[PDB]
């Protein structure tokens, strides 16, 4: 079924990344994402009808192959101190299903951030450093940046935006614990107000954005929710949702 390299190991500057995922859980489409802040979800590989696994967002420095629609495998041989992350082999069906995330892998290439309090955040000594391709890739999903933590698991409000002209709905979901993403629900922006569980959504026309309310929350960094769209087929556009957190006191 949807699985990933059960092994666990780390790599160094251009070390190596061994990953192995399988597909056979009744899913007609297998998506591949990676936990990467800045934008949150990081699409890199795409496999749904076999012979397909290289059309995420900015695939580069990785090798993947899909000889069989059920068997898959990919690795890397040149990672940088800011590209590694946790590989998650997600696989769901079409229409409205939860991404059956399996035991993904987690490895980092070079890096530590243990005592970086009295040093500049720019190692000007090789290892890339800007270069060509400074900006690019447009953006549609715009979730209120600047995360925030509320006292205890109180309620909170979220905001999302979009610049597409053919979106159908936005499967509100991402991951609550830290290494186990999951689907929650899906809006549609057609009734101006909806409710699925204990939170409702609103349609802001004056600002063209989606705002919902979530009450009754629990500690543990609260949870991270993303707002992506999928009006098209095999194409989810996310814009780094928000990461709700709970205060220590």
């Amino acid at each position: 079924a949807v699985t990933q390299s059960p092994r666990n190991k780390v790599a160094v500057t251009g070390g190596k990344v061994t990953l192995s995922c399988n597909q056979t859980n009744n899913h007609n489409n297998m998506y591949w994402y990676r936990q990467d802040t800045g934008h949150g979800l990081r699409l890199i590989h795409y496999s749904y009808g076999a012979g397909s696994t290289e059309k995420g967002d900015i695939p580069d420095g990785y090798k993947a192959s899909r000889p069989s629609q059920e068997n898959f495998s990919l690795i890397l041989e040149l990672a940088t101190p800011s590209q590694t992350s946790v590989y998650f082999c997600a696989s769901g069906g079409q229409g409205r299903a939860e991404q059956f995330f399996g035991p993904g892998t987690r490895l980092t290439v070079l890096g530590s951030d243990y005592k970086d309090d009295d040093d500049k955040r720019s190692g000007g000594g090789g290892s890339g450093g800007g270069g060509s391709g400074g900006s690019g890739a447009q953006q549609q999903v715009r979730q209120s940046p600047q995360s925030l933590t509320v006292w205890e698991g109180e309620t909170t409000i979220l905001n999302c935006s979009y610049e597409d002209s053919t979106f159908d709905y936005f499967p509100w979901y991402r991951q609550f614990p830290g290494k186990s993403p999951a689907l929650l629900i899906a809006i549609s922006l057609v009734s101006n107000k909806k409710e699925d569980g204990r939170f409702t959504i609103f349609f802001n026309k004056r600002e063209k954005k989606l705002s919902l309310h979530i009450t009754d929350s629990q500690p543990g960094d609260s949870a991270t929710y993303f707002c992506a769209a999928t009006g098209s087929f095999n194409k989810l556009t996310f814009g780094a949702g928000t990461r709700l957190a709970v205060s220590p006191y």
